[PDB]
């Protein structure tokens, strides 16, 4: 127990006011009750609630030479136990607890999902936190408020437009169920106002939340100069430096444009799409990422002539049987695919005009991999080909923080090669680019920094869901990566089609929705992958991610009794394997 | 040992053709290839796929004295290994396997979820099976086809009407999302006509499935006379006996009418509601089971004036905090409650009138427990006050199978006190009254009987969902029983409200949907109960039932990453306890 104590000296030194406590100890309440009465921010850690809380008391007695808890540190200076605190009078203690050397305990570059979460949790454990967020506008001029990609130009509006697309099919279902429905035209502007109304309520909400936690939100861009100070330029344009013990990089990504004539001038991305003045008209999406396919999906169902232009395959990195069934379904309900094919140029012939409500005409050319060129006209070109980490122009050259393929490299505590610089969320090279990951990395990092806990974020078995017109949720390995990792002499795949009961009265096509489990027979038939394609794929999937953290096996799904009538119950009765060739 | 060695003797003797095998072995494959070309139905159990497979290969060596596989039995007669079968030749060989002391290996009284599932899996493993199902009509004369309660008058039509109710609300949601809809009136006749067409499609499906499996379906009523013969009266009244080695009671339940004037004469039950000629009009439901509230729920959203009359409490046996929000929500969107109050009488004032519509008018009065009487008029009275098991007039007095409040009592192998009589589904005293339970119990019983498997059905952690206008799913113990079982300072309750992102734009009311986990701190913070109240509650809940068979703790929900944006992710970040008194 040699350097796991020096790892804890380290967490003690870069914390703020920190109190090692126990739940039943009377002494601890008196010092904590007193810090609250003098408005002293602190963070505490309670060792009766740790399986290893025993080893913490061992380690603390080498650091301090004291045997009991409480043990209290002011930014590394050990103040002592209970009576050492009651011998500092009510104002030399308050004065001593706020000297720092730096303006801030922590500066967070980036106010996204993860920055905001790390900020809120850090302040609740005593930290003086500055949170920087500034939204460099799109080429066509789009910006948004506090909240990051998810809130403004990501999950929240995407899913909301997805739900305006679902209700169109829900409403044609409703006639089979006895309702006489008119269903008329779709008013694009009324929907984008409802959506931007929720966003602004979340802009307001995250901004309120930061003030009530005593986080200094500064609407300014961050750049690193040295490990302990950050350069900030704000709206008005003035530079100011601030000093910090800790730097967190949480800058996310922004969409990529292909290097082709007219891309930035005339195209849009997800950043622009959730705020368009006008129905996009005849649309071309470029790329076959989840963002491209989800956008084509709800745009088609809202009423647009949509065309997707795919360089090669759909959803590279996802299971490709499933990627086939998404695209086959998108394809069977109006979304046209040109593939394989890449754009070469986009020029403007006619221009958008709010003096008539008539959309620009753009013509896009392209190469078809075979050489045949492509040429057609669209009113909107939407580039959805990937996103790039915001690692340029933040000073990582000045401190020599390592990057790999644009992403900040980080250990299992989200720390870089400089021991006081961290990176969380999408700019990490850890985990999927998902906001619940960003939020968890935030909350756990906050409690290691400012309560000295050892909780680490777990990046295995992370669930995802793709909100294409028929949704696709998955956990774990694709069938092709499991077969590669473990060998086909070790993989069994159970599968089945299924027909949501909600679809039989409306006469939607059976043998479309699909469930499959990837099984590693050599490890007690462990469920190493989980895939579902059907309605409400997000809510089907979530619970099973808990069972796979517990190591669920095929035995365990079958022992579980289904809920009838649901889509999710088909996973309690999978029967048919793939090696058997029997029909699914 | 000793006791279990005879337990296997027994399933060998009451089996049909039985083959104990291993998957390594051509010697087994050659015996079974020969049975398949000689059109011999058999059931096999493969001993490599049993964790205890070693103990079978030494138990058999006590019955037979051989250690090798294959080993083959014909209804208890031990024929031997691979060369012992490669004599006999193709015709005295086929004569030995069709010799029986009875007309059937198994007769099943009841063609519901459990019976139908039990029959198919038995036939697939070698049994000569007769399946009896006959539907004695309602007071009003209504009947239905093969399939049992769930297919004809239960889960399937219930949920379809529920989905007609949801789509009405999904359609106002859609105006906030930009659609000029709008919704006209609801045609009851077109909806049940679509519903019964799917029902009929399952009637046909289950009868085809029985014929393709070579079960003799007899649309007749079953009565026991001795352990080994069943009396069958068909449509006519012609009785015929059939003899059987094993009897299964799977006769389900049917709804109870209260003992009051006019109950059977003028009211209806769930058995009638899913087939009604007419829109029910202004309706009264009596009772507060899940069946009463779900029906009350969808009738209301479809357009009816509905009223529920509760002798005491909502959803007796469920968590009653949840039962509160189920009703509080029903009540706040059009359904009227009189409670506490009980029926006394129903008489008729006007009668049907074709086809001037003029629906029957009935007058129901009652007493309010306080004594105050009740009196009013409705066009439909629906009794949802319970269901009673079909154990009268099936002959259990003749062989003396024990019952407790009408339910056939049964052990962990679903056997009664008569060793060749079993009972599955709702006539059990085992488990909740749920279709996936009937099916799983049937399906495991089939292989103890005809593969000599030892798989037992698990009645712990069964998830249920109530499809009220806002749905309610749950697993495990209610909050009130966890405190009884474990004591209140060993339970912590995490909870939170949540707002489905689909509800933000339409401005459906915040702090309505609700999630809570019941935690037993004394057993490593194990999750002993799980409750969610919200949209798509069946699909939210199902996966977590798997996680609770694996012993999920609060730690484990917290380690799991949410799928954003979903309702189910709120169980990955529950934070506020009840003992803390903070807001949810
Ligand atoms: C169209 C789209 C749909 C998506 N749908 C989902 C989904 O359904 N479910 C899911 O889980 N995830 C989804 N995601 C991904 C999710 O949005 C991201 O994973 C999440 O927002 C990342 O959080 P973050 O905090 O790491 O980065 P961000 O949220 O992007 O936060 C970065 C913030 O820092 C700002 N910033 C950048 N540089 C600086 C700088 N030098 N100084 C100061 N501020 C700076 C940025 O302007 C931004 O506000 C989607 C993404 C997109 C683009
Ligand atoms: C309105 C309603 C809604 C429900 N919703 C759900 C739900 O959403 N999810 C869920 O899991 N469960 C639900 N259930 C319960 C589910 O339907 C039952 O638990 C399931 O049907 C029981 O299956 P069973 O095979 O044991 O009996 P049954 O399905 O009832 O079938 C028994 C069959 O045997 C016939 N029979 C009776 N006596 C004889 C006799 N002497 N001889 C020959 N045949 C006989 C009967 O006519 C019947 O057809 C619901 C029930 C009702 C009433």
């Amino acid at each position: 127990s040699a350097e796991q104590v020096e790892k804890l000296r380290n967490k003690i030194n870069n914390a703020a006011v920190l109190v090692f406590a126990k739940s039943f100890c009377p002494y601890c309440k008196k010092v904590m009750e007193r810090f609250n009465n003098l408005k002293i921010p602190f963070g505490y850690l309670d060792l009766d609630l740790k399986k290893n809380g025993s080893d913490y008391q061992k380690m603390l007695q080498e650091i301090t030479g004291r045997t009991t808890v409480p043990q209290v540190f002011f930014r590394g200076e050990f103040i002592g136990g209970c009576d050492d605190v009651m011998a500092i009078d009510d104002d030399t203690i308050v004065k001593k607890a706020n000297e720092m050397k730096y303006d801030y305990d922590m500066v967070i570059i980036g106010g996204g999902s993860g920055g905001l979460a790390l900020a809120k949790e850090s302040a609740k454990s005593g930290a003086k936190v500055a949170l920087l967020d500034f939204v460099v506008p799109t080429p066509m001029g789009t910006t948004w408020g506090l909240g990051g990609t998810c809130v403004n130009v990501g999950c929240i509006p995407k899913k909301l437009m997805h739900q305006a697309a679902l209700l169109n099919h829900y409403m044609e279902d409703a006639k089979s169920f006895g309702w006489d429905v008119d269903k008329g035209p779709h008013d694009w502007v009324k929907m984008v106002e409802g959506i931007q109304d929720h966003i602004h309520a979340l802009n307001f909400g995250y901004r309120s939340s930061m003030m009530n936690a005593n986080v200094k939100y500064l609407n300014a861009l961050g750049e690193i100069v040295d490990p302990h100070t950050i350069k900030t330029t704000n709206k008005q344009g003035i530079v100011k430096n601030i000093t910090t013990n800790t730097i967190i990089v949480a800058t996310g990504e922004r969409p990529r444009y292909p290097p082709i004539p007219g891309a930035k001038e005339y195209g849009i991305t997800s950043d622009d799409l959730f705020t368009l003045d006008h129905n996009p008209g005849k649309t071309l999406c470029v790329g076959a990422s989840y963002v491209s396919l989800e956008c084509a999906g709800f745009l088609s169902s809202i009423g647009c002539d949509v065309t997707v232009m795919v360089r090669s395959i759909f959803l590279r990195g996802f299971d490709q049987q499933m990627a086939g069934l998404i695209s086959d379904y998108i394809a069977k309900y109006g979304v046209k695919f040109v593939r394989p094919c890449v754009p070469t140029s986009v020029r403007c012939l006619e221009e958008y005009d709010p003096e008539s409500g008539k959309l620009a005409i753009y013509e896009v050319e392209g190469k078809h991999e075979d050489g045949t060129p492509f040429k057609d006209t669209f009113n909107t070109v939407l580039f959805a080909v990937g996103r790039d980490p915001c690692t340029t122009n933040i000073g990582l050259q000045n401190v020599d923080v390592k990057t790999t393929n644009g992403r900040v490299v980080v250990d299992d505590e989200e720390r870089t090669n400089v021991p006081n610089i961290y990176a969380i969320g999408d700019v990490s090279n850890a985990g999927y680019q998902l906001t619940p990951l960003a939020i968890q990395a935030g909350k756990n990092l906050a409690r290691r920094l400012y309560t000295a806990d050892d909780c680490r974020t777990d990046y295995t078995n992370v669930p995802t869901t793709v909100f294409t017109p028929l949704e696709y949720g998955c956990i774990g390995l694709s069938e092709e990566n499991a077969i590669s990792k473990f060998g086909e002499d070790n993989i069994e795949v159970f599968h089945s089609y299924f027909q949501p009961l909600e679809w039989t009265v409306p006469h939607r096509p059976d043998n479309t929705c699909y469930a499959k489990l990837i099984i590693n027979k050599q490890d007690d038939n462990r469920v190493v992958g989980f895939h579902v394609f059907g309605p409400n794929a997000g809510e089907v999937t979530q619970g099973y991610a808990v069972a796979m953290h517990l190591g669920a096996r095929k035995e365990d799904f079958d022992r579980t009794i289904g809920i009838h009538p649901t889509c999710s119950e088909t996973f309690t009765t999978l029967r048919v394997t793939k090696s058997s060739g029997a029909s699914a």
